[PDB]
DNA sequence: GCGATCACGTA
DNA sequence: GTACGTGATCGCA
C-alpha cells in the first residue's frame, strides 16, 4: 500500500508551486541548531522527497521557502522555521499549521504529531512519529527509503486534512483564532526562541559556590540535629527521621508514606529545630539543582544564551508552556531565589531588560465576563482589589482592614478564580469548612454577578459540552456530567477557571502580535525575549527605554477592549532582576 | 535506561 | 480549588 512519490535528486520547477504541503523534518526534540533530516513537498503536481543538502543549497528552493506568496501548509511550522533560522534561511508563507489547527479544535487530544491530528478526521494513512523514529535510546532516523516514505505520507496527510480542519474551525468560529492569532504568534515565538536570552554564567557560578557553601552548613546542621546522617532529599529517609526517630506528629499522609511537603513542615516547625533547617535546605537545594546547575546545563557555551522552546500547543487553557529551560518559572517570590534573575542579562552592551506585566488581568477579565457591578467599579477606581474584597466580605471600612483580613481576602480571590470550594479554601487558609463556606458566601453576597457567572458557566458547559474564551478558544468538559462528585467537581472548576485564564492568554497573545507590529513600524531594535503568562520581557538599547515606557504598556492595555480598563505596570534595568 | 513519586519553582 | 516543567530518589529491567 506504499504511497507513490518522487525521490528527487535535484529541485525542479513543479516542486515550487504556489501552494503545497511542506515537511522540513527535525527529529531532535530540541530543534535549536538541530539537523533537518529530510524534506517532503506535496502539491498539485505530485509528491516529492528532497535530501536537505540538495534542497537547502538550491537557490530556487531557498527563494521559494522565503517567498511569502508561495503558500505552505505544515505541521509545527515553528520547529521548521527555527531550525531554518539557525541555517540562515527564512521560511515565509505558512498559511496553515495542522498542529495549531488541531490544538484549537481540541487541546485535550494531546496532538503532537501528524498521525494524531489525522486520526481526528479518520485519516490513518500515516504512521505516528514514535513508530517510525522510536523513543528514548532506541530513537533514530531510519534509512532513506523508510524516512522518505514517512515524510511524504505526512505531507500528503497535511495536504488532504487542511480543508476539513479549516472547515471545522470555521464552524467553531475559530478560523480567525488560527489565522490572525496563533499562526502569526508562532512566527513571533520562533523569533523569540531563536534570539534567546543571554546568561551571565560567571554570576551563576558564583551564586552556586555561595549556595554550595550555605547548603553544606545547613546540611551538617541537619545531621547534627537528627543525631545522624541521611539523604535529606529522600522523602522516605526524611520521613523516618522526622516521624520515627524524632517523634514528630504525622499531620498529613501521602499516597505511599509520610508527607514532608513545605506546608506540612511549616506546621511541625514549632516542635523541633531540625524542621526550619530542612525548609532552608529545601529552598537552597531547589535553587542549586534547578536554577544554578540546571540552567548552566542548557546555556549554549558559544553564545552563552539559553534558547527555550515555547510549546504553543499543549496547555488546556491556551497558555504557552516553556521548556529546556523553562523560563516561565524563574524564582521571584523569595529574595534569595529572586537573585537568580541577576544572571539574565541583555544580549548586547548598552542594552537593558524591559519587563511589562498586566496588573490583576484574571480578576479584571472575571469582572468583564461576569459583568459584576461591584467588581467592575472596583477596577474602574483602580482599587487595591484584595483590600476591597476584605472590606466587603468582612463588612468594614478601609481603615479597619487588618493585614490578616487582606491576606484572607486575597486567598479568597485566588480560590474564586480557581473554582472556589469551602474545602479548598479551608485547606488553604487552614480553617474549618463552615468558616471557609461563610467567607465564600459573604463573597458572593458582595459579588452577585460573579456568583451568577459561576452558576451559569457550569450550566453552559453542561449544555454545550465546552466553555470558551474571549477569542473563541474552547475546552471540552465531558466530566461536567459525571455522577462521581470528585470527577464532576474538577470539571466544574475547569468551567469556572478556563474562560478566565484562557481569555487572559488570548489577550496577551494578541498584545504580542500588536506589539511586534508597532516595534516594526517604529523600527525600534527592541524585541521580545519572553512571555510569562501575564508579562512580556524585552531587551533593547538603553536609548529606546523612554519610548518603550509609553509604547509597551499602551499596546498591552489596548490589545482588547473590556468593560473594565486593563492596567500594565513596567520596569527596566541592567538585568532581569533589576527590571523591578 | 525508564517511569512513578514527591517535591517545588512560576502565573 | 487553575495551568504548567524539572530534578532527586528509587525500584524494576
Ligand atoms: O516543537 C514543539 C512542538 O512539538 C511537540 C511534538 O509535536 O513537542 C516536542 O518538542 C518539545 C520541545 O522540544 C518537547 O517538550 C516535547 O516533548 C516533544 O514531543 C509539540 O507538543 C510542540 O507543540
Ligand atoms: O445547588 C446548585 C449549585 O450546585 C452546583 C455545584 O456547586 O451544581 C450542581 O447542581 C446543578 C443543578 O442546578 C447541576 O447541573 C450540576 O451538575 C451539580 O453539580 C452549582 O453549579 C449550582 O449553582
Ligand atoms: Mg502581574
Amino acid at each position: 500500500a506504499k504511497m507513490a512519490f518522487t525521490l528527487a535528486d535535484r529541485v525542479t520547477e513543479e516542486m515550487l508551486a504556489d501552494k503545497a504541503a511542506l515537511v522540513v523534518e527535525v527529529v531532535e526534540e530540541n530543534y535549536h541548531d538541530a539537523p533537518i533530516v529530510g524534506i517532503a513537498v506535496v502539491n498539485e503536481h505530485g509528491r516529492f522527497f528532497l535530501r536537505p543538502e540538495t534542497a537547502l543549497a538550491d537557490p530556487q528552493f531557498v527563494a521559494w521557502l522565503g517567498d511569502e506568496t508561495k503558500k505552505k501548509s505544515m505541521f509545527d511550522s515553528k520547529r521548521a522555521a527555527v531550525a531554518l533560522k539557525w541555517k540562515g534561511i527564512e521560511l515565509c508563507g505558512v498559511s496553515f499549521d495542522l498542529l495549531l489547527a488541531a490544538y484549537l479544535l481540541d487541546p485535550a487530544q494531546g496532538v503532537d504529531d501528524v498521525a494524531a491530528a489525522a486520526k481526528m478526521k479518520q485519516y490513518e494513512a500515516v504512521r505516528p512519529d514514535e513508530a517510525v523514529y522510536g523513543k528514548g535510546a532506541k530513537r533514530a532516523v531510519p534509512d532513506e527509503p523508510v524516512l522518505a516514505e514517512h515524510l511524504v505520507r505526512k505531507a500528503a496527510a497535511i495536504w488532504e486534512l487542511e480543508r476539513p480542519f479549516l472547515d471545522e474551525l470555521r464552524r467553531n468560529e475559530q478560523d480567525r483564532l488560527l489565522v490572525e492569532l496563533e499562526q502569526p504568534l508562532s512566527s513571533i515565538l520562533a523569533e523569540m526562541e531563536f534570539a534567546g536570552v543571554k546568561v551571565d554564567t560567571k554570576r551563576l557560578e558564583q551564586m552556586g559556590k555561595e549556595l554550595a557553601e550555605q547548603l553544606g552548613t545547613v546540611e551538617q546542621r541537619i545531621y547534627e540535629l537528627a543525631g545522624q546522617e541521611f539523604n535529606i532529599n529522600s522523602p522516605k529517609q526524611l520521613g523516618v527521621i522526622l516521624f520515627e526517630k524524632l517523634q514528630l506528629p504525622v499531620l498529613k499522609k501521602t499516597k505511599t508514606g509520610y508527607s514532608t511537603s513545605a506546608d506540612v513542615l511549616e506546621k511541625l516547625a514549632p516542635y523541633h529545630e531540625i524542621v526550619e533547617n530542612i525548609l532552608h535546605y529545601r529552598q537552597l537545594g531547589k535553587l542549586q539543582s534547578t536554577y544554578i546547575e540546571g540552567l548552566l546545563k542548557v546555556v549554549r557555551p558559544d553564545t552563552k544564551k539559553v534558547h527555550t522552546i515555547f510549546n504553543q500547543a499543549l496547555t488546556q487553557t491556551g497558555r504557552l508552556s516553556s521548556t529546556e529551560p523553562n523560563l516561565q518559572n524563574i524564582p521571584i517570590r523569595l529574595e534569595e531565589g529572586r537573585k537568580i534573575r541577576q544572571a539574565f542579562v541583555p544580549s548586547e552592551s548598552d542594552w537593558l531588560i524591559f519587563a511589562a506585566d498586566y496588573s490583576q488581568i484574571e480578576l479584571r477579565v472575571l469582572a468583564h465576563i461576569a459583568e459584576d457591578d461591584n467588581l467592575m467599579e472596583a477596577f474602574r477606581r483602580d482599587l487595591d482589589i484584595h483590600t476591597k474584597t476584605a472590606m466587603d466580605i468582612f463588612q468594614v471600612s478601609e481603615d479597619e482592614v487588618t493585614p490578616n483580613m487582606r491576606r484572607q481576602a486575597k486567598a479568597v480571590n485566588f480560590g474564586i478564580v480557581y473554582g472556589i470550594s469551602d474545602y479548598g479554601l479551608a485547606q488553604n487558609l487552614n480553617i474549618s469548612r463552615k468558616e471557609a463556606a461563610e467567607f465564600i458566601e459573604r463573597y458572593f453576597e458582595s459579588f452577585p454577578g460573579v456568583k451568577r457567572y459561576m452558576e451559569n458557566i457550569v450550566q453552559e458547559a453542561k449544555q454545550k459540552g465546552y466553555v470558551t474564551t474571549l477569542l473563541h478558544r474552547r475546552r471540552y468538559l465531558p466530566d461536567i456530567t459525571s455522577r462521581n462528585f470528585n470527577v464532576r467537581s474538577f470539571a466544574e472548576r475547569m468551567a469556572m477557571n478556563t474562560p478566565i485564564q484562557g481569555s487572559a492568554a488570548d489577550i496577551i497573545k494578541k498584545a504580542m502580535i500588536d506589539l511586534n507590529a508597532r516595534l516594526k513600524e517604529e523600527r525600534l531594535q527592541a524585541h521580545l525575549l519572553l512571555q510569562v503568562h501575564d508579562e512580556l520581557i524585552l531587551e533593547a538599547p538603553k536609548e529606546e527605554m523612554e519610548r518603550l515606557c509609553r509604547l509597551v504598556p499602551e499596546v498591552m492595555e489596548q490589545a482588547v477592549t473590556l468593560r473594565v480598563p486593563l492596567k500594565v505596570d513596567y520596569h527596566y534595568g541592567s538585568t532581569w532582576y533589576d527590571a523591578k
